[PDB]
């Protein structure tokens, strides 16, 4: 209906739509497309607002460390179509962001909580985790090891080690693992009864993560620890006490936000080693090379398929008239694969370097966690590219069906130990 449209409805469907992501030969010949012959552009499909498709490294770089033009808080920073945002917003209080996380804040109140916790993450911070690091990822090596030569890479071995990093980091206890898995993979998980109904569930069920994380919080303003709910129930602004609300958004947003990201760009890496061996024998060699693999494992999963932007002003962008209230979706597998950034973009390469990718975005917003996360799957290949002497896929990976936070969920494959 936008008459701004120049996107062939065909292509606009492929990367706007969550299917086309269960399949990398489905996504990225669309983006090759549109990078080619319509590098930003407008699309507008049935369901969906009209948007920018920002399919460049440098467009998408440009956009995120612009916060005062382009806005994470204006609409939606998820692609969501018309139909769900206007759920969300009806269980919001009218806001298009399900919690008040960092995901959800324009500058200055973005800068202010992210700095609240900014400092943590930083890597001298986070050295301080590694031997927890290491005895968390020997666990999941293990776990692996313990099968006879078999088994599923993620459902069986990576789709825990992260989640008990991320625990470690907040301060959650092993034992509630069990809950922990119902946040991130239930009720946060990836849908692939009316409204009033689904409503319902959804104020019971957050309400009873917050009692929860309420206790931590409770727990941490009289008996202080150096974990990370520790550093938010004791901080202030003003004066006083984050409220509540902020301080349980933060929590779910680094559980949610380092679970499957880690978990899927993991997959990855088995998933390149597999189809290139001589790789795997290079990291096995050469373990200072195991960074480098981290590198390419996350550029090349590149996890997290969009964040959209709204436009605050009229601007201009590639020469574009970038109108207010237009909205943007930024595509990091796209910029991933853009020919002016990296050679040979869809081979996985763990030599590559530099390796100057966008699957922890850039900007204002830039992944909080992505320091974490680097150490976390240094450690754990450290711990596992030892242990096995060769690995191969015994059938295809299944990638999760949407736009938002995808890649591998089930890594089939076969390994000799060594
Ligand atoms: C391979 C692993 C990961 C990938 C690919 C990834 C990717 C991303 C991306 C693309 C963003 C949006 C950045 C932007 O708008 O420019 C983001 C934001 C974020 N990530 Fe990560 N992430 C990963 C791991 C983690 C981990 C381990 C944590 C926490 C322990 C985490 C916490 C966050 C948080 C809190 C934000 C929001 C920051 C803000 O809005 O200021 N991520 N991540």
């Amino acid at each position: 209906m936008d008459a701004r449209a120049t996107i062939p409805e065909h292509i606009a469907r492929t990367v706007i739509l969550p299917q086309g992501y269960a399949d990398d030969e489905v996504i990225y010949p669309a983006f090759k497309w549109l990078r080619d012959e319509q590098p930003l552009a407008m699309a507008h499909i049935e369901g969906y607002d009209p948007m920018w498709i920002a399919t460049k490294h440098a467009d998408v770089m440009q956009i995120g460390k612009q916060p005062g033009l382009f806005s994470n808080a204006e609409g939606s920073e998820i692609l969501y179509d018309q139909n769900n945002e206007a759920f969300m917003r009806s269980i919001s209080g009218g806001c298009p962001h399900v919690i008040d996380s960092l995901t959800s804040m324009d500058p200055p109140t973005h800068t202010a909580y992210r700095g609240l916790t900014l400092n943590w993450f930083q890597p001298a911070s986070i050295r301080k985790l590694e031997e927890n690091i290491r005895r968390i990822a020997q666990a999941s090596v293990q776990r692996l090891l313990d099968f006879d030569g078999e088994c599923d890479f993620m459902t069986d071995c990576a789709l825990y080690y992260p989640l008990h990093v991320v625990m470690t980091a907040l301060g959650v206890p092993e034992d509630d693992e069990p809950l922990m898995l119902k946040l991130t993979q239930d009720f946060f998980g990836v849908h692939e009864q009316s409204a009033d109904e689904a409503a319902r569930r959804f104020h019971e069920t957050i309400a009873t993560f917050y009692d929860y994380f309420n206790g931590f919080t409770v727990d941490r303003r009289s008996c202080p620890k150096d974990d990370v709910m520790s550093l938010l129930a004791n901080s202030k602004l003003d004066g006083n006490y984050i409220d509540d609300k902020y301080i349980n958004a933060y929590y779910v947003a680094i559980a949610t936000a380092g679970h499957d990201t880690t978990s899927s760009s993991s997959g990855g890496a088995i998933i390149g080693l597999s189809r290139n061996p001589e790789q795997l024998a290079l990291a096995k060699s050469d373990p200072a090379l195991i960074p480098r693999l981290v590198d390419e494992a996350v550029r090349w999963t590149a996890p997290v398929k969009s964040f959209m932007r709204t436009a605050l002003a009229d601007t201009e962008v590639r020469g574009q008239n970038i109108k207010r209230g237009d909205r943007i979706m930024l595509s990091y597998p796209s910029a991933n694969r853009d020919e002016e950034v990296f050679s040979n973009p869809d081979e996985f390469d763990i030599t590559r370097f530099p390796n100057r990718h966008l699957g922890f975005g850039w900007g204002a917003h830039m992944c909080l966690g992505q320091h974490l996360a680097k150490l976390e799957m240094k450690i754990f290949f450290e711990e596992l590219l030892p242990k096995l002497k060769s690995v191969e896929l015994s059938g295809p990976p299944r990638l999760v069906a949407t736009n938002f936070v995808g890649g591998p969920k089930n890594v089939p494959i076969r390994f000799t130990k060594a």
